[PDB]
């Protein structure tokens, strides 16, 4: 699919935000690496998510888990899509390339979601052995989480949610590779 290589998405968005935004639809959202988002993904990511962090169905926290991507995905597909139901490579770019001047309530409802996976009692920041729990749980590599969260952090024990809400919008918005929120995601590379 050269579709997010035409002339229109490289004038929106350069490649190495491009691949950034991509990097989100593969790694997260599209759980069964169909090339699509749709509802079957996120009802496959509630199951594995929740399992990964060593829930099952009937715990409060499944339920949680439950509630909110299924909010995710109400927000997500009241985009304007070519089908119903189903999001492409090229409409993800178009969501998110903006997410600086018009932020999506499915957008930040994410951004909660992972923090909150992470800050689990509600402290009010993370820090690197939640950040590296979590995305080991994601199926990423712990060390090079807790690498990420080192270049994240700038050098700070502990990361607040409005850190990380800002940190979350650079990944999606900054040019510049050693960008902080580049780190967000729980990789060091790009
Ligand atoms: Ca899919």
């Amino acid at each position: 699919d050269l579709g997010t290589e035409n002339l229109y998405f490289q004038s929106m968005v350069s490649d190495f935000r491009k691949k950034k935004l991509l990097h989100v639809f593969t790694a997260f959202f599209d759980t069964n690496g169909s090339g699509t988002i749709d509802k079957k993904d996120f009802e496959l990511a509630i199951e594995r998510i929740s399992k990964s962090r060593g829930w099952s169905a009937g715990d409060a926290q499944y339920k949680e888990v439950q509630d909110t991507l299924l909010k995710v995905w109400d927000g997500l597909s009241s985009a304007d899509t070519d089908n119903d139901g189903q999001v492409s490579k090229e409409e993800w770019i178009s969501l998110w390339e903006k997410f600086s001047s018009s932020p999506s309530d499915w957008q930040n409802l994410y951004c909660k979601f992972i923090f909150q996976l992470e800050d689990a009692s509600n402290d009010g920041s993370i820090d690197s052995e939640e950040f590296s729990s979590v995305y080991a749980s994601f199926g990423l590599d712990k060390a090079e989480a807790a690498s990420a969260f080192q270049k994240l952090s700038k050098g700070k024990s502990s990361v607040s949610f409005a850190e990380f809400q800002e940190l979350f919008k650079e990944y999606f918005a900054s040019e510049d590779v050693n960008a902080p929120g580049n780190f967000v995601f729980g990789k060091t590379s790009f």
